[PDB]
């Protein structure tokens, strides 16, 4: 592995701490930037039991994380450790966890109207702005989106159709169906999850088609069936997640069209409920 001077960071300078979910730990990181200042990070290493093929794997992540460059919106790479010892990948550290676990903790026994349509701005402008650099995600959800302490949303990224996530979910339920079946993802596709991720945001962190497996999804989507209004849900907004599940992937929005419709609906959406 060739040390990248406009990332390398000395291994003596990374104070590995908890596990937070290969492996990802929080740290403290001495002088990224003065010299003499600790940053919470999170770090991606291998696992214990790690193939050369996974080692591949996240050299290739980071080499990606290099290229997209800086983004509010997105999770932004911030260093690694490369040289004498075992790769270590670092990210800037969101300490409110994923989206769906942040909307989870905040349903009524908290989160205004226009906080939720700013969260689905956010990862709008995240989305753009990795459609610019030519990136398609292939896995947008809430799980993917990850909250720092100030409340701004950051994408992420942390096959088997019947493979289910840690939380019990399958992940076929956030797929445009050309990707699904046709194997083409496009920023069309990842606009059809960005339509599942707005009904996972009205939702609370709703799970979508609960007890639906795999065989049962195919089917609905064959039948073009759609998931229902959310409750407290305007009918422009829901009309935007049935616009991203357009059966023509051309007639769907861009992500450029959703950050404009995003940005003058959070502009008129009320915070006083
Ligand atoms: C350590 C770490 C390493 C890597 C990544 C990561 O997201 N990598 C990433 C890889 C690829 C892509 C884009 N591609 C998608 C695939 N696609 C086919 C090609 C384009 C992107 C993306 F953001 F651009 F989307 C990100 C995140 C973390 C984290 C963390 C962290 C920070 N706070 C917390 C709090 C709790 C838990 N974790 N955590």
């Amino acid at each position: 592995l060739p040390e990248d001077p406009r990332w390398e960071l000395p291994r003596d300078r990374l104070v590995l701490g908890k596990p937070l979910g290969g492996q990802v730990v929080l740290a403290e990181a001495i002088g990224l930037d003065k010299p003499n200042r600790v940053t919470k990070v999170a770090v991606k290493m291998l696992k214990s039991d790690a193939t050369e093929k996974d080692l591949s794997d996240l050299i290739s992540e980071m080499e990606m994380m290099k290229m997209i460059g800086k983004h509010k919106n997105i999770i932004n790479l911030l260093g690694a450790c490369t040289q004498d010892g075992p790769l270590y990948v670092i990210v800037e550290y969101a300490s409110k966890g994923n989206l769906r676990e942040y909307l989870q903790a905040r349903r009524p026994p908290q989160l205004s109207s226009k906080d939720l349509v700013s969260c689905a701005y956010q990862v709008a402008r995240g989305m753009e702005y990795l459609a610019s650099k030519k990136c398609i995600h292939r896995d947008l959800a809430a799980r993917n989106v990850l909250v720092t302490e100030d409340n701004v949303m950051k994408i992420a990224d942390f096959i088997d159709y019947y493979k289910k996530t840690t939380n019990g979910r399958l992940p076929v339920k956030w797929m445009a169906p050309e990707a699904l079946f046709d194997r083409i993802y496009t920023h069309q596709s990842d606009v059809w999850s960005f339509g599942v991720l707005l009904w996972e945001i009205f939702t609370l962190g709703g799970s979508p088609y609960p007890g639906v497996p795999v065989e049962e999804l195919f089917k609905l989507l064959k039948e073009g069936h759609r998931m229902d209004k959310p409750s407290n849900c305007t009918n422009e907004l829901y009309m935007m997640m049935r616009d991203c599940w357009h059966a023509v992937p051309s007639q769907r929005p861009t992500f450029k069209q959703l950050v404009e419709d995003l940005d003058r609906i959070v502009a008129l959406t009320s915070n006083q409920e």
